């Protein structure tokens, strides 16, 4: 095992565990010291304004196993510290016969037991677990803990009769899932229901969700209502909120409702962010965001989505909420985001971000896996004076149209999403910033073009506008991660509405995914303008590539390359010429980014360990 | 529900939980302070010298579940004191994946992981557990902790390869159980491996015998040898020590082997106690001791067994323990017998007396279920100058003979037992002791003879010796926890030479056992002697009744009176005749014995609590 840089690799799978720990790993973002990690959860503000962040860990492992919650905290969303206590950086874990298999995902009530903020979460227990499997009762029930010492430590209410697991009867028979609690206030189901509170008893200020499914017959998110204020025990079923088909699909735009739903949550936003109105509020819309899987053919069979709602009451006193148009939540190796409410009107959302090494043939090398994506606000998203030729507007897929009085013009509303603030102002001050000359792609302009300044390293960030004729045939794009030998292609496609990440040449190391990714997005054509404008943001971090474009499509991949000066950057063209060109402006390059984790050495292994012979025998976690 | 014991009892199953908290309790031995109770475990003598003692332990219920050690320690066996930590009077408790299901039975290394005193225990997990169910390798393993505050707390090792479980792999296929690991040091197994160490490796100073069997072919206690002094993660299986046939009996003297051993234990003895010797000490015997299940049709399919073997070693480099002769080591409900080494070349055993309420119809009412014996002194009992006309002397059925040179008298051997010295001490020194005068009984004999002093209480102590003539048809015994309508009755007939408890009498309360209680007893005729005599001691306690009969023989069961004055004794006489008469003499009553746990209250109830609809979504435990 050689770790030279500068000549080809070798056989990489000879070299010992954790001794690629530093080689391909983001030091920009939210990720674990080390091991195994997936799903964010238990996040809220704490009362001092900053934020808890958990995640499902697996210590010493590069498999998922006993899985556990690890949590830190930050000011700003971007610097972070974590927790060190009796388990390190664990602060939940297995404990009791009702969790024992896995401390799934839960959510905080603020203000829980005996006022402490509260977990509920999915405790999981013996018995075939899965969407593909034949699932008994009891397998996934759902639990409560508090913590006393603002998330340092967790106390777990006492396992029995009116106590933990809390919820446990499964609400309809043939359930594929029953997990990722998500509890919210609601002052617009609290409006809605205060009618039919006689039918179901239920008065709480508190509801919360369960995502699964039914087997053969597609997705569920069951609405739960506490029932009575200030009372954490009772929790009471109202119905189905989210209904869809097998493997339903709402188009193009909207990736596949597939066969179950996990980490499901429910928010209401406006044009600002956050809107906590009981609908009294027109500008806010009701947004549901979920995970589905089995509806995909990659990307781990699985689809981070969400849709825009409009909410039914039954004459049972429960909701439906109806599909208004639906969206995708990013487009590329991510899933499970979960969000949360913060200060000033905010709803912000994180997910998981996954390595692209599913033959797990280099994991163990890493002594890692997994990252968080960055965090997003969400808003709704409202584009004024739209064109009515815009191709396909009408279609109302992933977003909504309004038109004006005289039918002249068109106001669309979707689903917005951007990087926290805090983080690209931390971000640019922390970097050293090049303000980098407008550039017209035409007949001169070459495949790929290197930026007039370099990266000086894997951790950088891109800003780009790219002005394209109405009727364009031409591509153009970014270029990331990049030697002459190993490079990553980021390109736009107006004339198919396409944007890709092409990966044949990101990594000479082989074992690496290399298939392309793929995003659809909408240019909303603006009346009177004569060009198209697509606004481009990429974060370079390690090996994540995190792509953002209009504050609307997000798209997180993975390259690998193993050249030490594999880093650079530039513009992509293809078929520009004297006629149709490419207007790039607003460039500029952000290198350096901000070191995360300040108090991290630059290796946090502790090594890895094997779970014995015992393992298989289990048959509940890989083992290593 | 009313507790007047002056009027015949009420419907009881309409009384609170723990209302009959303290009216059948015994006072004088080891209990739990409130819950369920079964087998000891952990059983040591520490490092000060005073006693510790574990015991499988479910708090706030009366069935079994979530199984635990619940401890205390005593200086003499006789007066204990509560181990009292984070868990209340528990100190091992299911916590990780490999023991979730239970921590079982256990057993001790007193200088073990660094020097420290060191459980090797069943840790279960998931999975069918049972002789008569299809059990899986995993669900039954063997892990380690130590503890550094003698007791007060154990540190298990870490879960994985190389630490817990220490033994998972069955070493034959298809087990009926893997289950109650007893550790021991053997100068005489070192002494007869010592030429066959080249063929296993295995060196080391301790050796641990596992409780088992094989489907459809009969129990099996499995021999394992530390494979390396002073470390304790590798353990080598040698071979089955004990094999024994479905449901085979040894005879009428020797119960049956049944299906599946649990709780084996080995031990070499000689006439003063324990022997330690290599085999050069011609006076010592080698023995095991046992429990066989679903080998009886009653006393919940369970025997206590024992039997003296002969070691042979074989060719693999194992040794078969062939067994000699082959014992009982209580006849009556009791079970689960644990022995270890005391200072001064002693070897202590103590069982679990379970109650007499199969149905579970009092035992919420109770608010606690189960008792320890007495603690036992083992050696070997030795009769000399037996007459070779003893009625089946020569079947050698639970002893053995050997023929003096004239072959005109007969040495007996056979495992003897004897209530710990510390504890006969202390009963006597702390109650009202009435000698009485000899009584012959003859044809004056009234069926019953009340004691001419009587208990106070339902606490006392009863001996006497019975001598009969050779061909005597008489029956006398011991009446006990007697009123007018509400008696046990003891009675032992040398005819038949059985020994029985009849209990069709033994309260008005119908839900409780009835049946009687059979041991048989040989009494061995000693040479130029004109009669036979019994010696028989009987403990009440609570509702506990144990009987010993020659340093021999051992009944325990229970009586559950409800009138408060159902607590007299005295004579039984049945055919004594002016021919054939009864001599009793050393007739003694201890009233009032001792407390056995001071610093408890006489009410140590918690309560009761439910586990909720999830205990039969688990499965693992009734709930309650
Ligand atoms: C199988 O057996 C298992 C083992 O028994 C069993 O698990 C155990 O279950 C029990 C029962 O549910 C659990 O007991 C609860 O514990 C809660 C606290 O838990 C935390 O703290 C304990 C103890 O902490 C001490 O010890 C540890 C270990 O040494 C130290 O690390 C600590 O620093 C601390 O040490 C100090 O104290 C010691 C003495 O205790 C001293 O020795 C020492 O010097 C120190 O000073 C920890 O062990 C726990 O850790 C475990 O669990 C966490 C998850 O929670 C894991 O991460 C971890 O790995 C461990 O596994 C944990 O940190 C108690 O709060 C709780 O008591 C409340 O509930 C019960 C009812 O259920 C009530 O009777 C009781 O009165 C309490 O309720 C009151 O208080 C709360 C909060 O204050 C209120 O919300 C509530 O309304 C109520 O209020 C009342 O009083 C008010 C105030 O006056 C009044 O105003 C009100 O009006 C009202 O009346 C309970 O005791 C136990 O933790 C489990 N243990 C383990 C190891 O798992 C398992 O379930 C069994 N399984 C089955 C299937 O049966
Ligand atoms: C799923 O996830 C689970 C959660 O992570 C996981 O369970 C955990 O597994 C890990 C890994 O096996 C366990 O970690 C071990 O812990 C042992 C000690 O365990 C006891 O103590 C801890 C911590 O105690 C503190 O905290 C509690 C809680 O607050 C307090 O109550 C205590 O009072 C104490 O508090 C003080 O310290 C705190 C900081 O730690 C301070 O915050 C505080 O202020 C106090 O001052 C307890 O939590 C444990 O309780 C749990 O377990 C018991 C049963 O054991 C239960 O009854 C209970 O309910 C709880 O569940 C427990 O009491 C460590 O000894 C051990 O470390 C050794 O082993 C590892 C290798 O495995 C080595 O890396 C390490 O170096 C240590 O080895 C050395 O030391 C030993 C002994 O000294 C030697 O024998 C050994 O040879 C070696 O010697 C070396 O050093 C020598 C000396 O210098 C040198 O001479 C030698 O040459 C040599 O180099 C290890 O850390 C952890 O306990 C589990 N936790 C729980 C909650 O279960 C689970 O397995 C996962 N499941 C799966 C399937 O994956
Ligand atoms: C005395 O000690 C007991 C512990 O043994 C304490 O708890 C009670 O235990 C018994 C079992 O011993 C439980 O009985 C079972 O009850 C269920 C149905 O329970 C439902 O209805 C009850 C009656 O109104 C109600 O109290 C229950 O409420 C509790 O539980 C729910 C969760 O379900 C929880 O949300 C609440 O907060 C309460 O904690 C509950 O709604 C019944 O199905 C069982 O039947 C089985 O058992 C028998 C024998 O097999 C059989 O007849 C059936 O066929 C079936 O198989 C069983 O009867 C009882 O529910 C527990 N009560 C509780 C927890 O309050 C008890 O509290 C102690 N008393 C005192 C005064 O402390
Ligand atoms: C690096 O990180 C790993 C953790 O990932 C550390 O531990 C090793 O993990 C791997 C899995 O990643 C284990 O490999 C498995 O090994 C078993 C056979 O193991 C036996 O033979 C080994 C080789 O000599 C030996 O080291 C083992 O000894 C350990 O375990 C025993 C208990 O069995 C224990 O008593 C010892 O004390 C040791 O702890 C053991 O005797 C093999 O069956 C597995 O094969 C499966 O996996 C693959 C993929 O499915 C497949 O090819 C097979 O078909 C099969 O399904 C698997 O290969 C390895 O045993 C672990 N080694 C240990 C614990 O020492 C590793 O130590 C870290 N290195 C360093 C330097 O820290
Ligand atoms: C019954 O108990 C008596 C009293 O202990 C036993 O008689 C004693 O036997 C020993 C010999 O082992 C003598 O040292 C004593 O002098 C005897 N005491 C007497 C006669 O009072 C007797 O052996 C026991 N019988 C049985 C069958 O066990
Ligand atoms: C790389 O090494 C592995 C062992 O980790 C081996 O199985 C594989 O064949 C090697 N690849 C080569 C030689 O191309
Ligand atoms: C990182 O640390 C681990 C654990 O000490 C070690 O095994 C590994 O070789 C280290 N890797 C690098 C690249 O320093
Ligand atoms: C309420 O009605 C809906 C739709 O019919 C149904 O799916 C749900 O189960 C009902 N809720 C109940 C019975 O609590
Ligand atoms: C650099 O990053 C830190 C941590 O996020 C931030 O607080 C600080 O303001 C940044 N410095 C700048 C913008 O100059
Ligand atoms: C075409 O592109 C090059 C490079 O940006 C530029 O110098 C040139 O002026 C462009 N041509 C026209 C006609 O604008
Ligand atoms: C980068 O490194 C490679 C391999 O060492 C080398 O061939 C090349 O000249 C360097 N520069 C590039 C590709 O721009
Ligand atoms: C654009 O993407 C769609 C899938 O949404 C695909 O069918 C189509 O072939 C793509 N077109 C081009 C030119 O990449
Ligand atoms: C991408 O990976 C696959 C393995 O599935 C391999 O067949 C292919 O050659 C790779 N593409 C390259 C090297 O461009
Ligand atoms: C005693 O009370 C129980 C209720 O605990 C009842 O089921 C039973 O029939 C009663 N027995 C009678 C009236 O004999
Ligand atoms: C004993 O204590 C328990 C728990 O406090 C109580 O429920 C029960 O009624 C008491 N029983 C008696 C006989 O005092
Ligand atoms: C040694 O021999 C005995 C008797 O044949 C056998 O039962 C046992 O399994 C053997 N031990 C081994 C293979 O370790
Ligand atoms: C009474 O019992 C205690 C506790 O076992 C014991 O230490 C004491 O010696 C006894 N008193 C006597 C025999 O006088
Ligand atoms: C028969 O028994 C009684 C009571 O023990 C006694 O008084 C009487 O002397 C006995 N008879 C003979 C002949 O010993
Ligand atoms: C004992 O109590 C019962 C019931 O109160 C009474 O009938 C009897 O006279 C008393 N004495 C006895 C049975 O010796
Ligand atoms: C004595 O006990 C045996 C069982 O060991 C039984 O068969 C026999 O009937 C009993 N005899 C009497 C008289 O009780
Ligand atoms: C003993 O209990 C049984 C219940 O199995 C009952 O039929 C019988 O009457 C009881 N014996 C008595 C009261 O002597």
């Amino acid at each position: 095992c050689s770790l030279d840089q500068t000549v080809a690799p070798g056989n990489l799978t000879l070299c010992g565990n954790a001794t690629l720990f530093t080689t391909f790993r983001p030091k920009a973002r939210f990720i674990a010291p080390e091991g195994w990690m997936n799903d964010p959860m238990g996040l809220y503000q704490r009362a001092d304004g900053s934020i808890h962040a958990g995640y499902q860990s697996h210590p010493k492992h590069i498999q998922w196993g006993n899985i556990s919650q690890g949590a830190a905290y930050s000011s700003d969303f971007t610097s972070w510290t974590d927790f060190n206590g009796s388990e390190g950086y664990k602060t939940i874990w297995p404990s009791q016969i009702y969790d024992i298999r896995g401390v799934f995902d839960g959510s905080i009530i603020k203000e829980g037991i005996d006022g402490y903020p509260t977990i509920l979460y999915t405790s999981t227990s013996f018995g075939p677990l899965g969407a593909t499997l034949n699932e008994a009762e009891g397998t996934e029930t759902q639990s409560l803990a508090y913590t006393t010492d603002d998330g340092a430590s967790w106390i777990k209410l006492g396992y029995g009769a009116g106590q933990n697991p809390v919820i446990y009867e499964w609400p309809e028979t043939n359930l594929t899932g029953f997990r990722d609690p998500y509890v919210f206030q609601s002052p617009r189901l609290e409006a809605l229901l205060a009618n039919t509170t006689s039918i179901t008893n239920a008065t709480g200020d508190h509801f919360a969700t369960i995502s699964g499914g039914v087997h053969g017959d597609g997705a569920r998110l069951f609405l739960y209502r506490q029932h009575t204020t200030g009372e954490f025990i009772k929790w009471t079923y109202l119905g189905p909120l989210v209904t869809t088909g097998y493997k339903e699909s709402y188009g193009e735009w909207s990736g596949n409702y597939g066969i179950n739903f996990e980490t499901a949550g429910v928010t209401r936003l406006n044009p600002a962010g956050a809107a906590w109105d009981n609908g009294s509020d027109t500008t806010a819309v009701d947004f549901v965001t979920f995970g589905t899987e089995q509806g995909r053919a990659d990307h781990q069979n699985h689809w981070p989505l969400w849709a825009a709602v409009d909410y039914e009451v039954r004459d049972n006193g429960s909701i439906e909420a109806v599909i208004a148009y639906s969206g995708v939540q990013d487009w590329g190796r991510s899933y499970a985001y979960a969000s949360f409410p913060v200060e000033g009107y905010r709803q912000v959302s994180v997910g998981w971000i996954y390595e692209d090494d599913d033959n797990v043939i280099l994991a163990k090398q890493f002594g890692y896996q997994g990252a968080f994506t960055l965090f997003r606000d969400l808003f709704v998203k409202v584009v004024e004076n739209v064109s009515p030729s815009t191709p396909g507007l009408f279609e109302q897929a992933s977003w909504s149209t309004k038109n004006s009085t005289d039918g002249m013009s068109v106001t669309v509303t979707t689903l917005g999403q951007r990087v926290v603030p805090e983080t690209l102002a931390a971000y640019k001050g922390n970097s050293t910033v090049s303000t980098l000359a407008p550039v017209m792609l035409n007949e001169s302009a070459a495949a790929y073009t290197p930026f007039s300044s370099q990266p000086t390293d894997r951790f950088y960030a891109l800003t780009g506008s790219f002005e394209f004729g109405l009727n364009t045939t031409a591509k153009a794009g970014f270029r990331v991660l990049a030697s002459e030998e190993e490079y990553t292609d980021i390109w736009f496609d107006p004339a198919s509405e396409n944007l890709t990440v092409v990966r044949t040449a990101s990594s000479l190391i082989k074992s690496f995914g290399n298939d392309t990714e793929l995003a659809k997005v909408k240019l909303y054509e603006i009346v009177g303008a004569e060009s198209k404008t697509l606004n481009l943001t990429v974060f370079v971090d390690g090996s994540v590539i995190e792509i953002y474009a209009n504050d609307e499509v997000a798209l997180s991949t993975r390259a690998y390359p193993w050249l030490a000066n594999s880093t650079g950057a530039g513009l992509l063209a293809d078929g520009t010429t004297a006629g149709d060109v490419v207007g790039v402006s607003g460039l500029e390059l952000w290198d350096g980014l901000v070191d995360a984790w300040p108090a991290r050495p630059a290796n946090t292994s502790q090594g890895l360990v094997w779970d014995g012979p015992t393992a298989a025998m289990y048959g509940l976690f890989a083992g290593y």
